[PDB]
């Protein structure tokens, strides 16, 4: 019942893809008409996934593509697992702050907290995700 | 606006990531129970279940898009109101699971976990090609 390396890659990819979809809804609400309840729901996804323990999905054998299952994790990620962990914690904390800002229903607060989350996604990607 | 292929990929991602978190709750219920692990996993299930995934069932997502295959049954698209009702049953079961987990109510967590799983199953039985 332990996830295989292939399953760990697919599962982490699923979490990132689903965060990204919800981030996009927050961006859309900030740029246009603001639907506070939609932003709450989206922010809760980002907070929950960022705090779900995704480091468990970076086990041995998950550095390589597995047949048709390709990873964008760079070798640098597996060489620096402690720094990756720190960047993940920065996302967890920022994402919780985004969900708390969204709970207030105030677009301005969300705008700030959303910037801090996006910066945390980008900080990790710049170092550890292939383009 | 997401393309059809992106809607398929995104809904698949949501279900896959829920499933991983469901398995963590099951492991806590069958093994050494950790309330904080259960909170984190329950929060994912509740959040994903309430994230507006019906928006991922747009036109053109009833068929495979090149290499991107869907396992949704064609009947799903003939019954979208019911699909939404079943999604809503998941959302209210999952919020109950997360509320119980948040407050440390382990009996209610155990029972809500079974109701969540039943909601997954109810939709699959009708609407997933398996
Ligand atoms: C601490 C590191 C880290 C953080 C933080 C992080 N990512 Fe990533 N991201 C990755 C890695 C590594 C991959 C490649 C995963 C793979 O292919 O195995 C990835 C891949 C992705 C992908 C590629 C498609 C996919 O589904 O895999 C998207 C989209 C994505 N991330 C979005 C996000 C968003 C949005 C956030 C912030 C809300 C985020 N990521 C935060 C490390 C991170
Ligand atoms: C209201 C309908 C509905 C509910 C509720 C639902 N599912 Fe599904 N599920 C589907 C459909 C439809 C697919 C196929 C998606 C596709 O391939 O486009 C699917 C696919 C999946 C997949 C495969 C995703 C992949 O990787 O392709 C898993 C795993 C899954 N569901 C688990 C769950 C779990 C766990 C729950 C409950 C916590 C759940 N589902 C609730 C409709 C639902
Ligand atoms: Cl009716």
């Amino acid at each position: 019942a332990d996830l295989s390396p292939e399953e760990q890659i697919e599962t982490r990819q699923a979490g990132y893809a689903f965060m990204a979809w919800n981030m996009g809804k927050i961006k859309a609400n900030l740029e246009g008409e603001y639907n506070a309840d939609q932003v709450r729901a989206a922010a809760n996804v980002v907070a929950a996934i960022a705090n779900s323990g995704m480091g468990a999905l970076y086990g041995p054998g998950t550095d390589k593509n597995v047949g048709a299952v390709k990873t964008r994790a760079k070798p640098e990620l597996f060489q620096n697992l402690e720094d990756v962990g720190k960047l993940a914690r920065d996302l967890g904390t920022a994402a919780n702050a985004l969900a708390a800002a969204a709970a207030t229903g105030e677009a301005n607060a969300v705008k700030s907290a959303f910037a801090d989350v996006g910066a945390a996604c980008k900080a990790c990607h710049q170092k550890y995700r292939a383009d």
